[PDB]
């Protein structure tokens, strides 16, 4: 009974996966034991059965009161399997640390994900589709993709969505980035559900008003979904993906609830993305975890990617740490040789 031991609900999917990518047996205790209902929450218990479908010879065992977990990780198998979400996590909860699976497994990967499609805390369908999706291509991932059949908005959300990954890969190529990511471009997904396109054009329009003084391109895709395919509920949301022509991409997201007005939402996220373009290296923060975990499980040899300052946060910090302990490979920061207070993340592969 070899097991790295982890503390509390963070990371609790991140932990999993990286788990599962280096066999490394993990326990993960006092998981919210300080809150009133302590131990895993439904969606939680919802993410391990996931795991259970996409490998194989995977053992959990949870305790009585649910605050200790203990996952021996088996071979990522995949398949095709149909998923459904409980309501309090949506789509994107389960499906983004798919990707972190999906181009390792013997079988493509092959999910269907039903139920809610957004919330304010996870990734949305676009995020995951235009922003994330395009990093794993950087690193060798070829075909990937998400299929929207049905958008599902909260709370009644009745949403549908396929991964699949065709592309089936050893490991992640080594990656060289040392420039901060120039972006010539702005595109984006401004969606509605079971509404008037009203909604989509005045999200455009509070976006396109923050980003006037832009001398890049700047157009926004509307995507208006009406009928039965939309869902039970209404709903919007905006995507914005910043881009060059290189593959590289920053992102932001928001959605919309009743009441709010379109034109600040729009506005909302053409700041954010203002921000996360601000204060990104190669890659926005949204993506680190990603990034910083395909260099991590690359060949044996030493990666490099830009980061900035203001990217080693407590996120970030944290997400070493758990590394540490899993992989126990560690980073080294060296600033750049211009005139920025940028470092190069150097990170040496496993040898997965």
């Amino acid at each position: 009974s070899r097991y790295v031991t982890f503390e509390g609900s963070r990371n609790f999917r991140l932990r999993v996966v990286m788990a599962t990518l280096s066999g490394k047996a993990i326990k993960i205790e006092k998981i919210r034991s300080d809150d009133l209902n302590p131990g895993l929450k439904d969606y939680e218990v919802s993410f391990l059965r996931l795991m259970e479908a996409v490998t194989n010879g995977s053992s959990i065992e949870i305790s009585y009161t649910g605050t200790t977990v203990i996952f021996r990780p088996g071979i990522i198998t995949g398949g095709s399997y149909t998923h459904q979400c409980p309501n309090s996590k949506p789509v994107g909860y389960f499906a983004e640390p798919m990707l972190y699976l999906a181009p390792f497994s013997k079988k493509k990967f092959s999910i269907l994900f039903r139920g809610i499609t957004s919330s304010h805390n996870d990734a949305g369908i676009d995020a995951i589709k235009w922003g994330l999706m395009p990093i794993m291509e950087k690193f060798g991932v070829r075909e990937c993709a998400l299929h929207t059949l049905k958008r599902g908005s909260p709370p009644l959300g009745g949403g549908e969505v396929h991964l699949v990954v065709d592309s089936l890969i050893a490991q992640p190529i080594t990656m060289h980035a040392l420039d901060k990511t120039m972006i010539s471009s702005i595109r984006g997904v401004s969606y509605s559900t079971r509404v008037s396109p009203s909604l989509v054009n005045r999200m455009i329009d509070g976006a396109k008003k923050v980003l006037k003084s832009a001398s890049c391109e700047v157009n926004i895709t509307a995507d208006v979904w009406r009928g039965e395919n939309s869902g039970k509920s209404p709903g919007w949301g905006l995507t914005l993906v910043a881009e060059n022509k290189q593959g590289w991409r920053i992102f932001s997201e928001a959605i919309g609830d009743a009441g709010d007005v379109p034109e600040d939402i729009g506005a909302s996220v053409a700041y954010h993305l203002l921000e996360e373009i601000s204060k990104s290296g190669v890659v926005g923060r949204n993506q680190l975890p990603l990034t910083i975990l395909y260099m991590i499980i690359g060949k044996e040899d030493i990666g490099r990617l830009r980061i900035t300052k203001d990217q080693i946060d407590e996120r970030f910090v944290w997400l070493l740490r758990d590394i540490k302990k899993v992989f126990g490979t560690e980073i080294l920061l060296k600033p750049v040789d211009d005139n920025t207070t940028d470092l190069i993340a150097t990170i040496k592969g496993i040898g997965f």
